[PDB]
């Protein structure tokens, strides 16, 4: 059974709009979404679809793309840095759940590495 996704707005969180927020969704985020390994973060896990029942007993602070895609569109996140918090969520927890080696860690390293390259140097 899924738990609900991450929130995506939240009325009592302040938004603000800055360069690199606006660039890691124009910039990171779109580049990131279009690699052929990225289609397994799109979206929140499905643990029932893909017959990982222990999965949520494991991961208890859940985080996708598509989720960040959300929060990036709604001006969520105070500043970058909390979105790419949010980023190495998602990679720290593909690892926790899998072993070295995975197909599915290899997906998530290749991304992670290309994410770091992408967000070495933010607009100002
Ligand atoms: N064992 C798995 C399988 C995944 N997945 C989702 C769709 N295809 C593979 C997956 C996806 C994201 C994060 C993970 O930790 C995952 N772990």
């Amino acid at each position: 059974m899924n738990p609900p996704p991450p929130e995506t707005s939240n009325p009592n969180k302040p938004k603000r709009q800055t360069n690199q927020l606006q660039y890691l969704l124009r910039v990171v985020l779109k580049t990131l979404w279009k690699h052929q390994f990225a289609w397994p973060f799109q979206q929140p896990v499905d643990a029932v679809k893909l017959n990982l029942p222990d999965y949520y007993k494991i991961i208890k602070t859940p985080m996708d793309m598509g989720t960040i895609k959300k929060r990036l569109e709604n001006n969520y996140y105070w500043n970058a840095q909390e979105c790419i918090q949010d980023f190495n969520t998602m990679f720290t927890n593909c690892y926790i759940y899998n072993k070295p080696g995975d197909d599915i860690v290899l997906m998530a390293e290749a991304l992670e590495k290309l994410f770091l390259q992408k967000i070495n140097e933010l607009p100002t």
